[PDB]
């Protein structure tokens, strides 16, 4: 699609990192290959890329997904949006800015699941975006959590979340 | 304590263990109403002008003994976040509270979403365990222990 | 691509009739043919009224097309048409990207109502045979901000 | 109870300077600077508001002085109104603000639209005559009257 934005949430070393303060070990870890893989598809059209990190060394992009980062961090369809909650709209220029763009349709991925990821969803969907969760590019330290959020985006918010 | 709302969210005709907690939200709708303390009735707007979009049981009983008093206000939204295009926040600023109790259904739905936006908004928030419900038990847990753990809610299991 | 419709603020009897927005009554018959035009379409009108009926042969349209599914009434609370009110997100569910504004007053509702849709990103236009303020200063200041930091049609 | 917090709303070089790129905001220097100290001696919170797309003069070598302390905010922003899409509310509500005076330019753009956000939300609001300006002295005037006559503000 073209009118599309893929939104990164919270995907820190710290959150992500077995050393990390307020980390998720290895379920966050297993999801780095396909959010560098959903980086690459909306980069390949040029589709607008949203790295959303709450904002308080650790709070780096983690692995192959900051490493991807730091070579396509200056193109104009890249940005990065500091957040002072949970969700990646409040405070934040990001309805605006995807409104500037002619999106109405985003993509999340990211941690966790049942809180930054569920809660830009949920301003997402008020807002009036269409919605994807991709089940293979979310994760939380809770897995009851986890799978509660992915019914929730399906049931409440018409999300398509492919399994 | 001293500067606290009562949000009664949906507590409806269409959608009402709806009903084992009506005598716990008739008793803390007395309790705010018992210190002039303001309540509100959030609606999901469920037809216009239908009999299934009237408030439920005895909770609507008392709503209709109370509708006219300035301490008593009723709100209809269009989407299951309670503060989302409603005047809620301000009118709750207007009249200097800062502490919300959230009472009605669902724990995982329209409570939920009206408790993030509280939370977002600065409120203290207080979700009894005793005073909401959901359909389904893992959506009604897994959404108290959100309120307590991620939202700072205080979430009492027993009053 | 261009899809519209048109708001019409606080045209009601309290305001306008003789019993700030009493210029209010100069506009009556522009405004009625702005609602006949998007009718024609069938684009969406918006009556936007303070919360604290409709002037004149204003109210006696409203009458004729209040059922229909691009008619819409909204009450609100302050002078801004998007405060405390679903407006936007019925705007967004209809994907409307331009508005047009007319009603009263200038520099007071229709102003506040007009920022608010230009933060949002709407598109703006504000015709100057629409709008009208008994304050004839702030009325034109208003028609100079809409069109030269607002980036609206005037 | 009042618990005020200061607005200094886009005063940068491009909006004062005599050589910048979008240019009487010099005037109103001297009592910004005062207005800052005022706000400083008591620890009241005060938060500097620039556009996204420095801070002129004396304001600038005063925030320079005071700019780590907790008190002291910078804020962007990607429209006039200093509410749109910033924690600022947020910010204000955390420290249990209940009112905000605003300087800086322009009266009648970026200062009104911070006004006008500002009297939705709640604030009482202060917007002292001395400490705002904007070329077009007729929306000046305009926007004075505006905010003691339609947004109940203090206009000393
Ligand atoms: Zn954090
Ligand atoms: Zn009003
Ligand atoms: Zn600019």
């Amino acid at each position: 699609m073209t009118h599309r934005a893929l939104l990164v949430v919270d995907y820190s070393y710290d959150f992500i990192a077995d050393d990390g303060l307020l980390t998720c070990g290895k379920p966050g870890q297993n999801i780095e290959d396909f959010i560098v893989s959903r980086i690459n598809d909306f980069n390949y059209y040029q589709d607008h890329i949203f790295f959303l990190m709450d904002l308080h060394s650790g709070r780096e992009l983690y692995g192959k997904v900051g490493k991807l980062y730091e070579t396509i961090k200056a193109q104009p369809n890249v940005h990065f949006i500091d957040k002072t909650r949970y969700d990646s709209f409040f405070g934040t220029p990001l309805d605006s800015l995807l409104r500037e763009r002619s999106i109405n349709q985003v993509e999340i991925v990211g941690v966790c699941t049942d809180i930054c990821v569920l809660h830009t969803a949920i301003s997402a969907y008020n807002l009036g975006y269409k919605i994807s969760v991709p089940a293979e590019g979310v994760a939380s330290f809770n897995q009851k959590g986890h799978e509660w959020a992915l019914a929730h985006f399906k049931n409440s918010l018409g999300a398509e979340v492919e399994q």
